[PDB]
């Protein structure tokens, strides 16, 4: 089995390790972050929105057992000072959101694990994957590499279909997203100065930024510079949805076509509804992406039309499936 | 003599517009009708989850409610050509029952003595619907019957003329992340107009749901009829919108700049405009009928060819409600 | 099999036949309400609080195909035009909320059915059962029977371990209690005229009542008239927490003898926590009342002593198990 | 000639404390201290999801930020005692920051220059806690630090002192259900103080939590030190709380209007009474300390003995910083 260090035991790094038990071939050994062990094994166990972990859980010396399996844990905040050679870590999924670049990532390396799978966008000379996208482009030579975002992995494979069948012009995109652990409870200063991260996550509206979009051509170069927009974090605790606005080349587009042509695309990572589902109806679901065929629209003015269509995605889940898969691909070359 | 408003549906509308009412010398609310009693109805206007508790004092007493020493009279009927208007000499009926969103069903206030009514919501019919401060000056004063549009048409409108005026709107989509609202379920039940996705949990979910106001915004701004569509994403804030437009314009080399300064001279008491951060929460209970959000547009270009996106923040309860009482002082005014 | 009608498929009528499912005995033949197929189906295929459910669900003619298995749903507001006797209906589980009475109930047996578990609380002749506190006062010849609410499941294995082991001379108690379908998703009037249940259930701390306290003395009647109190709804969907202060009998009692009665006491029906557990914790679980330990207090004053304790349940799906082998253990006799 | 104030903390209390300050003569704030820079400290006095946006003009200037013309210090300095409190000649330090709420730590400003220290919180040590109009009588003005309680002791204290006054306290629990605050996680994740509740998504849980109202009430009640104790449960209400107190009493008869008008007489500015049946929205933004609700007043009865219940409203921001800055005037005045 390849062995799996997880830094950063939040939201992503313990959605992770619930599914790597799902997985043979991995095993997570061990577990870094900044607290007891009393409270790794409390928020394993218990999950506010994706429910009660199903096995048992202990607090013993090293760490804690996960049904009978021992996970070593640490409470180190510089990684170049873990144990990985000691361990034998094959992969670090770095979940903690503060070694997003490919220079920041290198230290797991120096402290002894062989690769390195990052829980986000990642700036530098790396990989960036959205699984059943562009996982192939990787050879397994790769030492770190981004498993992008969740917004990224619900985009992708609506972006590719519809450059692929229809040519895409340009477009624009808003996530409509669940709040996030980067948010404040309550209207507060933001560390990195954010002035609506400051703002009650559960209590508003709030427009923010994601390079989802931007940055697409990581992920899809064909189409790199033609999308762009951001989000709006709303008060659902997990569950999102990506509305995306395009102008295509092909010129006759029907809802048909669209929905047809991401219907026939459709795989573990790439799902498709026609059920009026709302945004609870995704909490846990392992798809990457989930067209919703309900709500395409083919905006038509003489010979000039605007196509809009989105995805759900459960932000956690979702985009914690999705790295996972990319993990297990990675960790098999 | 000041205007005699009577306010039929003592609802989240009716009710702020009673508040706003008290704002706004020149008109008096003389009757509210409601299904309840005046116990609720006077509780209702007191205390307010989102909008505040009301300044005033607010005291039951027989014929409904007296409110800072001035009384209100209140009534139970669900029919509305049943009131009293003629006896009570109403000059205006603010429709806000949700229910007679018709110009023949809102004309029973008319056979029961109004003289005017003005709807709360969009309409059916031949009659004017109206966004103060875009097409009010449309109204001649011998209507009857008015429709005030929506909270999401007020939001849109302005937005929409600007970006025609300025740029030629070719065509454009539009999505309001937008408040939950009185017609969605607390919890996951049957739905009375057999909608499954106004029948989920109101404050527990992202849910679809359809709009009419960028498919009839033809009817405030006839040079755009048939230009726009798109729908609503609600969400669980209790009140406080955002509408969120992606277009494409004739004019060609279009900046974010050029945008916002031509939103920004098109600001009124109407059309607000902001460059700060803000959020949802800091629009409840303004009285702008639609806040451009500069901070919020994008152009996207490749080659010649460009998608335009801005996005404007609206009360969908106190900026409607400013905006419907703007168009009755100057529907009553003439 | 036990053919079992199920009217109202609302939270409770849904989530009882997702556990029927779970148990050899009992089959759902037949689900009456007042919508279509299509929704019916969509919202027990769909659950915001209680996660998709697993099997697959398909409109056909009569009404649902669940797990190839067929439902037969009806849309008939009037219970007794049920077609009950034709259907051969052992047991109907009462779940609209507007048969909460022996002899309104006694219409689905004039329907046919042979006998009514009613989902709540419930007025007339009949026994209130708490399952694995009372059901044994059942011997099967009962045609209606109440499942008591929630909060009365999550009491009274507590306050029968209490006054067992320690003699309760008087006790209160709050329910902090998740919002349910009878309140508004904005403030409004309220058909019952409730000036709080009329207020956004998602916004507020709500004060509101309840008799699991008062009655009581139904499922455990050496304890009537000794208990009292009400309950605060708060902003989640589901799961509550009831929390009792009590007098005792017994003078020298200390945190650890109450926990470990209450252990001692532990059961399918009543589970026991050391966990630092909380709301979310307790969505879908099976037992009626979780103890929580952790939440357990002994003021003493000289020889006095105010004892305070708490337990957890899903007001949706404890209170769906309890009434699932309440209705298993009904229909098994006769 | 105006009592200068720094505000160490400018976060929801200190804001509240600053906007609250502006109403109040011979009371100026000088200086504010915090971690982030000047556009967030500006950004967040001008927005408040819950208190509403800030009435005033906020603009950000070189040294910090002009307030309706009045100039703001700022400063971004974590350790207290380097501070430029002798330069600006700080007569009162208001401790807002949560990290100084024992007498020997928050002793750092004094060494900065600062005469005095009021800390916004309960605090460990050598001092004086003071709940306005229950006991800040007890300052002469020669303390140099001072704690002013927390929200959940301003709420308490008058409607404990009133019972104990007029029917002698024996004993009594008390819960406070409590909207979430700033030291509780968004999402469940480590929480810094190894609490497994706090940890836990605050808006999406009924969380039991722990608060020493109850257990140190004899700090500003000292004939009832020992009587009452009890906790809390956070619920997904972004302010507003509400405080359950459990009661025997030595006085044998009482009613629920004995205790009610007993309640009614002891109020003031510091205590509010109501009976009308509001909800936690209602007190978000009040200035009582605490607001008695005489509907939720009960009395259990069973022979000659009785449990009696009362339930206090508070805004634990506004209400909080009502009497913070009270007892902030009144300590500055000495
Ligand atoms: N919907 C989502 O939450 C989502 C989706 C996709 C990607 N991500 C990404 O995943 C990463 C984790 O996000 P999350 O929501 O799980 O965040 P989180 O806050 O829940 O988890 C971060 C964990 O890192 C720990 N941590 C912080 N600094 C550390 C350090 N130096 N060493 C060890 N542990 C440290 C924290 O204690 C915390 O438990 C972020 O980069 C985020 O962008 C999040
Ligand atoms: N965000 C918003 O709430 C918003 C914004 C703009 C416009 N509107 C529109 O205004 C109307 C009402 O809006 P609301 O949200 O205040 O609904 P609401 O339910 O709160 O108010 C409707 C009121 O009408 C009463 N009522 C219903 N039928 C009646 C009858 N036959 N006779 C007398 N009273 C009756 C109801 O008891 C209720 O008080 C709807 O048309 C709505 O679309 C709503
Ligand atoms: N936490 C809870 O939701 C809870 C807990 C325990 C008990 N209960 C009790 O169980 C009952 C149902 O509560 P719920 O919360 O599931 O309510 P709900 O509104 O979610 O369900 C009631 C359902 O009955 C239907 N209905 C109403 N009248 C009908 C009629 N005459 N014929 C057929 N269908 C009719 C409605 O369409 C609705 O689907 C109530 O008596 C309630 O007190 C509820
Ligand atoms: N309901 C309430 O919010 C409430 C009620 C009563 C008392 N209190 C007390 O008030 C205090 C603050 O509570 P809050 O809710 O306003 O929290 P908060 O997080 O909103 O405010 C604390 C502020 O202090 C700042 N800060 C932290 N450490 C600092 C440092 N060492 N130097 C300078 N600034 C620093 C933070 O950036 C933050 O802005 C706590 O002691 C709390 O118990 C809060």
């Amino acid at each position: 089995a390849v062995k799996v260090a997880i830094n950063g035991f939040g939201r992503i790094g313990r959605l992770a390790f619930r599914r790597i038990q799902e997985v043979e071939g991995l095993e997570v050994v061990a577990v870094n972050d900044l607290t007891d062990d009393d409270m790794l094994a409390h928020l394993l166990k218990y999950d506010t929105m994706q429910g009660r972990f199903t096995g048992e859980v202990e607090v013993v010396d090293g760490g804690f057992r996960v049904n009978g399996k021992e996970v070593k844990s640490f409470s180190e905040p510089d990684a170049s000072k873990l144990p990985w050679k000691d361990l034998n870590i094959d992969v670090v999924l770095e979940c903690t959101g503060f070694y997003t670049d490919k220079d920041k990532a290198q230290a797991h390396i120096e402290a002894g694990a062989k690769k390195v799978l990052i829980s986000a966008p990642a700036t530098g000379d790396l990989k960036t994957i959205v699984f059943n996208t562009n996982h192939q482009e990787l050879d397994g030579s790769e030492t770190v590499v981004s498993g992008a975002s969740g917004t990224t992995n619900s985009l992708a494979p609506v972006a590719k279909v519809l450059n692929d069948d229809f040519g895409l012009v340009e477009g624009l995109m808003t996530t409509i997203h669940a709040y996030t652990g980067d948010q404040n409870t309550q209207d507060a200063p933001h560390r990195k100065g954010d002035k609506r991260r400051a703002r009650a996550a559960a209590e508003n509206i709030i427009p923010n930024s994601t390079g989802a979009a931007k940055a697409i051509g990581k992920v899809i170069p064909e189409i790199d510079g033609k999308l762009d927009g951001g989000a709006q974090r709303v008060p659902v605790a997990t569950g999102s949805l990506t509305e995306l606005t395009v102008v295509l080349e092909k010129q006759d587009v029907t809802v048909e076509q669209v929905n047809e042509a991401m219907k026939n695309a459709s795989n573990e990572s790439f799902g498709y509804t026609e059920d009026e589902i709302v945004s609870s109806d995704v909490v846990g679901m392992t798809y990457g992406s989930l067209f919703d065929a309900t709500q395409t629209r083919v905006m038509s003015v003489g010979d000039r039309q605007l196509v809009k269509v989105a995805a759900w995605y459960d932000n956690e889940m979702s985009y914690t499936a999705q790295l996972v898969r990319t993990l297990a691909y990675l960790a098999e070359l």
